[PDB]
């Protein structure tokens, strides 16, 4: 068997900060520009569940800039939902490029959102979710709400993928964490409260947001993400949300054995 | 000497359709997959005036979600403006991405809009004007009135440019499109008002948008184009806004031979 089956697959579509890595206008930082692996799309992370026969359930967290590249170099051709941390231009201004499934499904796209979320997609989108006076385009998209310590489910072909959301402090506002089975999505955070405690320990893969060397007030150093990995014992961490300090080479030398910098496009599979 | 000089230069950023080509799902209609100049971007042009030491003046047309790929592709580190058409989609969504250039510059970034397009920006993008309640970020952009028949221009380290817009119905709304010298950019189009006339006819390079084949609301099908560019008499016509059924190879059999497609990065230069 050369297809996945009887599993939940992992892809990290964009591992990079809010601008990539390089910045617009042609900065790497102190990236290493020759190694294929610091060329970091926005922040973003695909999740499948694969039956025996090998149908699947495909859900994206978060819709940024680069959603329709990371799609396309995915290879998975489908999408049932779409599901947002919070609405930070780097994770919701890919949004637009919905539409193409709601074509090819018959159906709106669920988006499952918090409150927060939701009412700026509703501000600065729309148009996605009703038609504006003087325009003819039907509206793409079906809302649904998520809240922290809430557990939700999305269905498909390939089974359910059940969600367990959470808080994060991310600066001056609140982003949504999700774990997934054993794997856990922190991106954007700068604390963690302490009722998210629970969903984040004993991980068998943590993502987690490391920005940088320095301190910034919107999110984790490096040091500091390596000493909550330390708390909260994942049996593997991976790095994401990474600017332009970071060089893949010198993070993989400078962390444990069983922590690792990202990679646009790094892939893995679980058992569900 | 082996670097621009005493010119405007043009660069093609994007000459697809607004789902770009392939599709977001991996569908590549009618195009050859094989043939890279059919990998086609969201529609913007780059304008650059270079004077006699090879200082420049850098001008987008239009900031789509492909926007920052596109100028790291393009080899310029800088920009002065941005300058729109119209706020759809596949026009606008890039806008985050201008954030670096104020860093570098140390100043907003000017940016072009008529009366339509600034207010749907003001609406959708507040953030990159004005300050939020409960945000620290501060504004990103300054932002300039522009009126069809009313030229403007933009200054720089290679000297003004002056563009000439005009208007262009497009299906239900306005866009604008721009002479820029000899040059013309035409873009979301489907008839053209009288008063325009004057600004199209005559160009020794017309880019103008040409959908598909077959009619649609919003843009010239190819034969339309064809027609159009038969009595604006262009030097030369380069075909944009290429949906998936329009192959680069057939399209270019099809066309009279002073008419071609356009792909990514085409670039050339004019006398100013
Ligand atoms: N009010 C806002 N709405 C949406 N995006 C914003 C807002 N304020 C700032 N941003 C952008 O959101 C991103 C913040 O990046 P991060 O450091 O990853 O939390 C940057 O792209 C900012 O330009
Ligand atoms: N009210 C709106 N504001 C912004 N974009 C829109 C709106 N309505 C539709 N669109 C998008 O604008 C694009 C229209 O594409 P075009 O066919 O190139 O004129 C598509 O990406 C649409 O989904
Ligand atoms: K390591
Ligand atoms: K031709
Ligand atoms: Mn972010
Ligand atoms: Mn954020
Ligand atoms: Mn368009
Ligand atoms: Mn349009």
């Amino acid at each position: 068997m050369t297809s996945p089956r009887n599993c939940l697959r992992f892809t990290l579509l964009g591992c990079g900060s809010s601008p990539g890595v390089p910045r617009i206008n042609g900065d790497w930082g102190k990236c290493d520009p020759k190694n294929p692996k610091n060329r970091r799309r926005r922040a973003s992370l695909l999740v499948e569940r694969y039956d025996a026969e090998g149908n699947n359930t495909v859900v994206v967290i978060d819709t940024g800039p680069d959603f329709r590249m990371q799609m396309i170099d995915s290879g998975v051709h489908m999408l049932d939902a779409a599901v947002y941390t919070h609405p930070h231009a780097d994770h919701i201004h890919g949004i637009d490029d919905l539409r193409t499934y709601v074509v090819d499904n018959g159906r709106l796209m669920d988006v499952y959102a918090n409150r927060l979320t939701r009412n700026r997609l509703y501000d600065t989108f729309g148009y996605c979710f009703e038609t504006p006076v003087g325009s003819s385009y039907p509206p793409i998209l079906s809302m649904h709400d998520i809240a922290p310590e809430t557990p939700f489910s999305i269905e498909g072909a390939g089974g359910a993928i059940r969600f367990e959301p959470f808080s994060q402090v991310h600066g001056d506002i609140e982003s949504l964490g999700f774990r997934i089975g054993s794997v856990v999505y922190c991106t954007d955070v700068s604390a963690f409260p302490e009722q998210s405690l629970q969903y984040i320990k004993d991980a068998d893969v943590l993502i987690i947001g490391a920005l940088q060397y320095r301190p910034h007030p919107s999110h984790f150093s490096l040091g500091e993400a390596l000493e909550w990995i330390e708390k909260l014992s994942p049996k593997r961490a991976i790095l994401t949300h990474m600017h332009v300090p970071l060089d893949y080479e010198t993070v993989m030398r400078e962390t444990p054995h069983h922590v690792e910098p990202g990679y646009d496009g790094l892939r893995f599979e679980v058992a569900v």
